[PDB]
């Protein structure tokens, strides 16, 4: 159409509100915001999954240009906003007291009513690992029975993730060519004549003490250099679950980190940071939607079966469900601006 | 039902989203955006609408006791928080570049694919007097061309607004009882021997300048209370648009701020004070969309007309769209803590 | 003096920033935003240390009435909207590059250089136990040097904290009187009354594996009101760190959870969501804390020893770290309106 | 120093507040946080100040290359993030009661004491015309009685502003050279060239009624363009305060938006983006000052003088004041994607 109401389809819209305690001749006001926060988030899901999807068809090619890039940068930062947005909805909910929620959680299943589709389909395209997630909601078919929403969860799991798509753009970086600037080899270097000079410094320490806390850090500096230098390391990490980039994916990352101030580096980090950002403000949320369940129905409540429903999602909070993981410690490998190789070339 | 997807009715929720320029073989992919945040915005005018109309039904009573006060003020602080949560919503759209906006625009009616039914109705059931809008969106006939719509607003503008309820419960406040607490004449009275102390002071102020300052102000603030203590005066300045309370109206809004801080008057106190926000929060919004209007299709634009889509707009920021008015200049008329006449009976 | 720049001690406020590579002719620009977002959070410090211990003396006394119980709820609202500014301030700081941080890091102390005296006297004030505190900065002398700093943590650690405060406030609650309106007994009553209906409405269960879950959660939720109502249990609870509240003190917050909707409960009620705000809000500045210093330092960086730091920080984000645990946990034993013992007396 | 208080030289920083009420026997708790919270504003205004200046310095070249341009979008960034920080700071202050304001609001001067040096300084360095300033506080020598303050006033007004220094980068932009791109001829061509096709689209029109309304909008398009390609129209707009940039500033600012989605174009759009933010939001900042004064003490109060203070600063909210009004219309001149010159040279 061409008006406001019929473009939008309100008449769809808004006739999508049915409040159970009201046809049940007991009526409490509050329903009426559980499914309006609820659809609010719903709606936003969508649009996330839709900005995701348009993303993954941009990575999913050999050459990603600058052009590109900037539309990637753009969309991920249209996430990180309704995101924020999502994590601020948390408290209009929590407004509703717990004696009122009671009231009308009779007409819903007791773990099959508080499970989105959309939200996992979020998780996976994003790159939440099937073997990372805890034993509670761990295989799809016992948290969703429906037959389409298993088949897009599938297609979703199949198909190739955020995580596996950045991992493949980040593989192909210039720079870590051997042929060409060849950043691995001339970082390596660099560390070990950063570190020489820095035993010479340490052994010319007047005070004892200091000369030892120097000595021991520098020892310390070298193991985190190993996990990165020694491939064998770095892949015993991925297995065990500490990383989740492939060795050259890793390369990648801790070049852009290094040059992010050079204008050719500057986008690439800010679809980095982007991408921290979003796992970060889906860990906000995770916590705030905690804190709101344990308000209403504590650690849990009649029909509930125990607290084990509550101990899942405080189980979710950690690092096992962050996808990006390996972004948050890349400063652990940075050296000071005189040691960096200069871009020449 | 019972599961997730069936109580919310996702089925009719997330079919409601048709990208006119996709099924135009031109696809934009910010339109699905763009559709979004409306359905968005939409929700949750229906939630404040829900919100508004019960509060209607509960202040449309001879006796309001302290637990429905609480009641209300609640649902007022759920809207207050919605409407900030909707004022944070401009920015994801202005996320959208003006070139996209234009490679879809021409789907939309000029003025009518803008228009919100809803927001209008909000707008009325708040307290909106027709004669102080506009000349350009004055009568909804001329906004709205369908039948349904009409007769809402129709219904909005002759059914009792928040603001003629709120006139209402001000009125019938305990402490304007002549027979009882007498505190209109109390605080005539102390306004009296305040003002009187006060020139006593200014005539022994060493300093002619300063003497002279102090009773200059002294003479403005006889002006001042001569606008509140004289109904004929009072009643021009409603007349003209400068207040909307009846003179007993304003009589209780003015005894609230005074004792605000007694158990008897801080939820009644609570209550004028979300009232602000709320008035607040609106035209906060207001300036928000603007300033993306703006961004979009500047002040004018092909198909738009010239200016005037934009220049009513700006005009909507004018105190004329302030429902409650009076409620922001209240502590015009204070005095301190020891003129105050003390709560005893 | 009357003049803003005296009044505020601009000339003493804006003298304290000293750049200490600026002095050292190697200048890093964003050394000025690093001391003046301390500075800020500092001041903001000894705000909510005010406020604290002016709650504290207010709530060190025999009779709180329902005046001094307005003002006490005011600022601790106060202090919730001074943290989630503090807790916004973070991506402020987040917009210094590593690269520059390391740039003049050197300038400060490893482990004391980050440590603030103020931060650690919030903590204490608001009630986090020192034997609760991991084994790292446990004890206050390791942490501080100073003569003075240790004196004021040492008052801090000695003094009535606000969770001792509140706690003997819950003990004072009118409706815990066994001569008066004995709410312990008749929420006992209620409980078992509750439970035996049902158990037999899920004996009339038509289908056995729906009867089965209802009896094993009834069973579930007995070992709930056994962990309240024997004394035994619940003092266990508190020796190993689950719950930190007195018997009487959880048997006054349980009431007020339950009567929030009441007039005479709905203060005290707002005192205790606020004193969880405050909890959640500090959590929330750990959190966003710890997700910054990876992003500057890694987990491990020269001159920091190696990872001790970093997991240190991510360990004060357990409950063990929460003050007032207890609170979150309330809706737990609840039951539904109609079973809950009416306020006649 | 090396440890956390001499580093930030806490000592000068934590004695800087001396609350008045206080040492004059009669203390109004409420103080403090009055005075916290300008302290916080003007810790953050020397911030505002430093990243201003320092944009400057690199503004006041003839060249500025991509690297320098990211650092100045990133200290453009940081003052919209201190200043959302700010505007969010208000309702801190709005926490104070009125009648506790009064009560210690004596120790401090009229207009004097409320006056902030640096404040003044942000708006003189971001741009703000004394010419376009209200009669009010037009010139500092009426608001500001010190010396040094007077000194730093009249060096802000006369050397480069912020407005000054983008309007020359704007003139020079790349892409204005008539021996190179030829923008400006380029697109008064595709103007020509997309109108007429539009007259022809419209005399085809089978309603009458839409051939009207499309002829009268292309007429209204035509003075628009007339507006930017006729040099006496600019300037006219420029003298009577509608416009403030050069004619060729405008040109540049115009072909940015145009391109913006271009790799060469998306950082300097993002400059101008930041630039807007920052008016908005001090306007925003404006706004929320507004409301808290008028909460505080009215249109008008005691010692005040009656309404002049508030009926400034109601004025301050105008287009008057806004430096970069130029970029906020800038869409208006905008033409879809086919129509615009494409980048090849
Ligand atoms: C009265 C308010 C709410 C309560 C008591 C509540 C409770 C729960 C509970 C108990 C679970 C675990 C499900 C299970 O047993 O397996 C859960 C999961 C979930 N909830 Fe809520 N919820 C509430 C509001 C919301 C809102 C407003 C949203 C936004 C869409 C939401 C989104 C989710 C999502 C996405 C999951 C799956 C989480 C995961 O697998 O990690 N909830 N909720
Ligand atoms: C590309 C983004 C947008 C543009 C260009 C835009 C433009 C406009 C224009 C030009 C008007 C005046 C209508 C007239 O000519 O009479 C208008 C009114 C309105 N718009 Fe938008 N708009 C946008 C997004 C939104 C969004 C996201 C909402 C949220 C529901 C919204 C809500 C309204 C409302 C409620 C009115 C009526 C305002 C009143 O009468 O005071 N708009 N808009
Ligand atoms: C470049 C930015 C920052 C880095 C790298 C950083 C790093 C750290 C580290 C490593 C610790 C642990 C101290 C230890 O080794 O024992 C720490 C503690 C702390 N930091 Fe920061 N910090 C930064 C900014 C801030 C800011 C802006 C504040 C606000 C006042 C702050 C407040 C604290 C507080 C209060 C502690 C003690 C925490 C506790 O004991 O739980 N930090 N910081
Ligand atoms: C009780 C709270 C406050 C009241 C009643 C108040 C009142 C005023 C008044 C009446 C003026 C006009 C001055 C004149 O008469 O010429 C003014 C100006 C100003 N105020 Fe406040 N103020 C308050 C808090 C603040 C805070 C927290 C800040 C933050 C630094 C602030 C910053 C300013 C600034 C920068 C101006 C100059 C504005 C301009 O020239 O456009 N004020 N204030």
């Amino acid at each position: 159409g061409k008006i406001y109401g019929e473009y939008l389809m309100l008449d769809k819209l808004l006739d999508a509100q049915c409040m159970l305690s009201e046809e049940d001749k007991r009526p409490v006001h509050d329903e009426h915001l559980f499914i309006i926060t609820h659809q609010a988030y719903e709606l936003w899901f969508k649009q996330i999954i839709f900005e995701f999807d348009s993303i993954r068809d941009m990575l999913d090619a050999e050459v990603i240009d600058e052009t590109k890039t900037l539309e990637i940068v753009k969309r991920l930062n249209r996430v990180v906003l309704i995101l924020k947005l999502l994590v601020d909805q948390v408290p209009i909910l929590e407004t509703m007291t717990p004696l009122d929620f009671m009231d009308f959680r009779k007409y819903l299943a007791p773990a099959s009513g508080f499970q989105s589709l959309q939200f996992r389909l979020i998780e996976n395209k994003l790159g939440v690992l099937t073997e990372q997630r805890v034993r509670y909601n761990q295989k799809y078919s016992d948290v969703f029975s429906d037959e389409e929403a298993r088949n897009s969860i599938r297609n979703s799991e199949k198909d190739p993730s955020l995580l596996e798509l950045v991992q493949r753009w980040l593989e192909r970086t210039p720079g870590l060519e051997e042929s060409g600037f060849n950043f691995w080899a001339k970082f390596q270097e660099s560390v070990d004549r950063f570190l020489e000079a820095q035993v010479q410094s340490a052994m010319e320490e007047p005070v004892e003490k200091a000369k030892n806390y120097r000595l021991m850090d520098i020892e310390k500096r070298r193991e985190v250099y190993r996990s990165i230098f020694d491939p064998a390391v770095h892949d015993a990490l991925v297995r065990r679950g500490d990383r989740r980039f492939s060795h050259r994916a890793l390369q990648g990352a801790i070049m852009i980190t290094f040059y992010r101030d050079e204008p050719r580096f500057s986008q690439p980090h800010q679809l980095l940071t982007l991408l921290m950002d979003i796992d970060s403000l889906i860990t906000k949320w995770r916590y705030n939607h905690v804190i709101m369940v344990q308000r209403m129905i504590g650690s849990q409540q009649l029909g509930t079966g125990g607290s084990s429903g509550y101990q899942y999602l405080r189980s979710t909070l950690s690092d096992r469900y962050k996808v990006f993981l390996d972004l948050f410690n890349l400063s652990t490998f940075l050296i000071p601006r005189e040691a960096i190789p200069p871009l020449d070339e």
